[PDB]
């Protein structure tokens, strides 16, 4: 018989809602049918006609853990935020200590992650100066992709690469048939502008944004684009903060380049005119942009110019944020988002009419899985896929309360904001891991995913 | 129980092949499941692991019929070509006599088509000078879209519209939320060039192609594009013959315009250096282009720049073609394609490695259905869709024999060419209409489809 | 010795002001020198250090004359407006009756023009449907270029050509090495829009502008561009009214196409928010555009995107304008400009800081002469050129008084507007034809110019 | 009276040839007249109707001199090459030792240059990391512009700047209203490619070209363009070697950016398929490109896409070139060109019909002078300009003989090539400095020019 049947689902995919029931066996979708009146299942879930979507696949997560677990994030804590947030599979970036830039470091993180994570996961390897030969190694060990930075953030730990190093990395990535994602900003210009701005006595959030303007973010995007154009590797530009950058990438992919654009809920749901009340808790890199650009971004999203959405969830000890209120240059970059990503998009996007459910599923589930090659398995509900669903409730009334976060850190740029939609049940591989705010699975439940 | 079960299917969609069985009831897909070992069905079909795809949806068909049925095509004859060709639903153009440019003419064609067609169908209305108010009427009667010509072909019967008339039609179409497809060429330039070329004594197929060069085809595309840009109606440019035109449209849709590009097997599988041996049987409008352009076209197809494929199946009394061997200007335009469309794409595209099955299904099934709004119903195999499938056989060895055609006319540009892949079973709404070359259904079986 | 010496000139050319004296003999510049202290001349003019520029060459004039001289304009009257306006050579369009579309009509107009004009002149031939062979004839008789319309204005008298006819004309023009200028608008769309707008009861100036929107003007420009791209003839798009059209042409010339952009003082010095007080006296085709577009236009001018400036001077019996106040559709298109062109540019351009003298001379003297091949002779003051100068006075204070116009008609869109700069002496071929508002030469003084 | 009269000149400017005589007094053009039959001059030169053009203004010269004068070039020697080559004013780059990156270094070079140069000169200042405040100083001391490198060549002596440093330099330049020229290549990518190529055992000229491919040259151009777009300073991209780069710059200037393109006779008259016989004597940076690209370059030149031509004359001890025959990586970059620039363009451009005299004068005389603000003075022959002419002879038959060079070094990529046109008399400020191969002026004759 069947392990579980979720019935009366208004199942959503990127191209439409279909009414059916899902039959799951051995952790995967065994069948999708119009009527299950006469089939037996050990467990039965009635969706009661609510929307059911595939588990969210977040390609941009910084739980960090490892030697810095007591300062940034713990697999067993933050992965609970994912679970309640409806994010069933994450791809951990390699920014941590030790840096995931070695086969050894990689194998160790995989072992650890597998023992403490509560949702499924895939892993990135790091592409830093001088570790070129390790890339092939991590690829063979299961890494789905790699990250390189054009502008650092944690010097010594994870360094930025020069155009030549970046170019060599692009060639290796192309030869392995992997994926390379980059943080595109101009390191050198940011430094110059910081000095000019600091000298003029700027300590604002406004001063911060100006030190890393769009023209430099866009120059880096342009540069990465020109180099991929020559290397041919699949490239994803991470957290693109402005409309013009989205267009640059779109235009290029539209011309045949295997390049894609990622943005995130922080850039869509926050504006520079929130800088004053949110302060350092909104300090992220690239900077959140203007209200005017924000409008454009939302149009591009619904219209298909933004390929994927990633949270860029990443903690920072609260004591490295608070000093930012008086002097911005003393607060670190980052914002948690694992627990607020879906509800924020559902709330200000879907329930506010500026985003369709179909598109949301495309950018938060399908494309990320597709781009990394973990597709049929994650990202959709078809016969053969892992049974990763979310039963949604678009008629909720509540607020985001950062202190209730399951992650190591308890603060958020969205703290206090209203939430009108959210996943109320989330299951991975056929088992309920979170139901109405409760995680029901033990640490280690999460499996490594690849291909 | 179930009416029929097709098992061991290697089911193909635009984004991948999934292994499952299809359960159909009351003419629609009732379920898709990994295993059907213990379910009862009146009839059982074993695909034996062959590829199964949705029935092909051809948006560009000219069976014509009506008062000219004994000269161009008959619903009960040509629709049999569709059936064996794997084309389960067609959309008849309104070029016939009387012209389908009136609510009355429309209602009459629907009645007739419904009584004699063997595959399902949707209908176009015509947008000609002076019939503006009839458009709203046909829309309300179920027309899925409309056609207008920028360059005539059958003066008196179906006339070309001027930019102003075309613009007014675009506005009506936008207001109805319908679709407008156009034949884009420059009537006036073609006439001028014809005179110059005829005067120089050109009677070639080469002379023909030169009389309707790409620069004029592309100018018309550019013009239609500028007008839709202003009207906002969904626009599909029919049979685009050259790479540059495809790019123009792609660029524009890529900029936000709801415009799409259609091409067909005649333009992909035939080249001007076939002109000498095929002669007038290859004379179509727009003209088939050069071998060099042909290469580009094939790349654009696999790469996603070509949105849909339509056969542009259309007969002409064989006595209006043969005189073309000696004097090209005396042969009419047109080519049959209902029976050779899929096998030609399967043969020279899929089985020759320059086209993926996934993409083929996208341009021959999904997009056409989607663009006209008959989607979930036709174009895919999901729970709720009409059970329209094709069991394929990509390991065939045979030739196309025009004399075996089931249509009124028995000739083809592809006559004699090899066929290595073809549908071997085709069913619409759960019933086998054609099995290994035999039509098994009576005239009238076809239903009207809309929305 | 020398016939005349103009000393203490601050001589302006497109690339700078140089301080010197001009020595003229036998109607042409015989020398330019830093000091003329010891040379004898029959007559001596002291510019006293004021700016001296070449006579303005206006390529877009509609004095009309001929059988309609008592209704539109007379050579001996309007050419006096040119003289005081600083326009030393004009190129008469062929829109008149009889139409200058024949060798005979051309020879007759040349004879007449030569007997009554007071400034020098060049002539256009007409390119209308069916007169293709006359073009070669007029070219050989001295025509500098030809005009064709894509949207009519005086049906029966001068007709618009279709794309095919226009294309054939382009080929003839290329083969003769002549110039073709066109009025680019979409005839058919304008008609459709007129009907829609009239039906909704529009009788405004606003209603007028909307009936011939920019999208149709720009479509025509795009179309002409595509056809010249194929023909290779020198093309000048006349009176371009909007920024986007200027860009389209600029982009194309920038890509190697021998195409150029013309605009005029009516489009730079008038805005739609002047429509209410100026009414029908501002009704011209293409329509004057918005204030926002006006700003762009001025930038493009100073920046080099606008190649030439032409007045498009053309009268209309005042009784065909006045009824326009109540019903716009009953007023004819056109505006006088021969007497207000330079002063308007000098006043609102140069003296207002948004246009440099150097650029003004480039677009009003040099380029027009250059494009038509009458260059060294007209358009500059070099050794060998006709001595055509203007002594300017950029420190004037006065108003334009249409009733003082020397032309047949006495009204203007600029009537009442202030004038702070104007030519105060104008001479052609070494003789003063106008000095401080007085014409001093008899009818017939004007010579035919060509090459 | 007059110091000298050059009569029967067929005087050429960017827009045409005019027949006249030039009267010079006190080193400048005092008059230009059609006939000088009755004027007295101390000296009389009869051009006999040959073409007369302004002295060539070369903006890209590396005589170097200073502490390295016995190794690279001497002002009194190389300036003689300029004189016979028809180059009347040069602008010395600041790459030398000590580097011209200081007010002191600048003042010293000016003193020296003024005492030993034989043709007139202007000076560049250097923009290197850390000397930002010196720029304002050199500007005030008369520097016409500054140079910065994006890819080094002489590390330690002249360093490349990072994007931030380059950006700060752009801002200073904009604020001073000066000019900044840059060497645009990607330093870091070149290094990476060098390693890959050397490892594969490449020691070719072919191997060299591949180590600094067009994609990296063009990326740097793109980058400089984006930064100027933001800074607004006048920018000239030096020695652009390929068609695509020319287009990138052209497109940008065409969009309003004050950016310009420079190329030189080495890139137009040499091709990679000359690499084998010329070897290291053709090794320059950026590398000379392919024959196919060469064709494009020549079209762009005559068509106006290339703004200026500079020789990039620069010596290298012959012992640092010869080892290049066996191992390319051991030969230095550079090529002499002061003596072969004009004759090479005259010979393979003008006398071969692919370049007009008018355009040649525009890119070799007018624009360079204009862009640096030394215009009316240098670059043309108008009343008030320095009398700098060249009497040309386009009917010569001879070969370039590097051993006859007047410069310190005696070798050239053009050695042995035919010369069919060349200046046969060259004068600066009214005095003959070179006549038929003989320099007739003493060292120090050259004056400093500025503004
Ligand atoms: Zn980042
Ligand atoms: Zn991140
Ligand atoms: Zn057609
Ligand atoms: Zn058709
Ligand atoms: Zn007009
Ligand atoms: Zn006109
Ligand atoms: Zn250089
Ligand atoms: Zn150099």
């Amino acid at each position: 018989m069947f392990d579980v049947i979720v019935k009366n689902c208004r199942l959503v995919s990127s191209d439409g809602i279909t009414e059916a029931d899902i039959l799951v066996k051995d952790g995967k979708v065994a069948a999708i049918s119009a009527d299950t009146s006469d089939v037996e299942a050990s467990r039965t879930i009635d969706a009661g006609g609510k929307f059911v979507m595939p588990g969210v696949v977040d390609e941009h997560v910084h739980i960090i853990d490892m030697d810095l677990k007591n300062r940034y994030g713990r697999f067993e804590l933050d992965s609970e935020s994912a679970a309640v947030g409806g994010i069933t599979t994450i791809i951990e970036m390699p920014i941590t200590f030790p840096p995931t830039t070695t086969l050894d470091a990689f194998l160790e993180k995989k072992k650890q992650a597998g023992q403490r994570l509560k949702v499924d996961f895939a892993l990135y390897g790091g592409g830093v100066p001088g570790n070129l030969p390790e890339i092939r190694k991590m690829h063979d060990a299961g890494a789905v992709g790699f990250k390189s930075m054009m502008a650092a953030s944690v010097p010594g730990m994870f360094d930025a690469v020069s155009d030549g190093e970046l170019f060599e990395i692009f060639q290796e990535i192309a030869a392995c048939g992997s994926v390379i994602v980059v943080h595109a900003e101009n390191e050198t210009i940011i430094q110059a502008l910081q000095k000019q701005i600091k000298a003029a006595g700027g300590k604002d959030m406004a001063a911060y944004e100006a030190s890393q303007p769009v023209f430099q973010e866009n120059e880096a995007i342009q540069r990465a684009l020109l180099l991929q154009k020559e290397a041919g590797c699949r490239l994803i530009v991470l957290h693109v903060s402005n409309p013009d950058g989205v267009e640059l990438i779109h235009q290029a992919q539209s011309e045949g380049q295997d390049v894609h654009c990622e943005s995130g809920p922080q850039y869509l749901n926050i504006t520079t005119d929130d800088a004053e009340r949110i302060g350092p808790y909104m300090k992220v890199a690239p900077p959140v942009r203007s209200a005017e650009m924000n409008i454009r971004l939302w149009e591009q999203l619904e219209n298909g110019l933004i390929d994927t959405l990633g949270s860029d969830h990443g903690g920072h000890p609260v004591e490295d944020k608070e000093p930012g209120w008086k002097d911005v240059w003393k607060a670190g970059n980052g914002a948690l988002g694992l627990e607020t990503s879906l509800p924020m998009m559902l709330t200000n996007g879907v329930n506010k009419g500026r985003l369709s459910l179909e598109r949301l599923v495309e950018v938060m589930c399908e494309k990320p899985a597709k781009l990394f090659g973990i597709y049929p398995q994650k990202g959709t509900l078809q016969v053969g896929s892992d049974a990763d669903l979310l039963i949604l409730d678009l008629d909720i009334d509540t607020k985001v309360d950062a202190s209730q976060f399951r992650s190591l850190h308890k603060y958020s740029p969205f703290d206090g904001m209203p939430v009108t939609g959210a996943p109320v049940l989330t299951m991975v591989r056929g088992t309920v891991v979170a139901e109405k705010g409760e995680v029901l699975v033990e640490q280690g439940f999460g499996q490594f995913v690849t291909r």
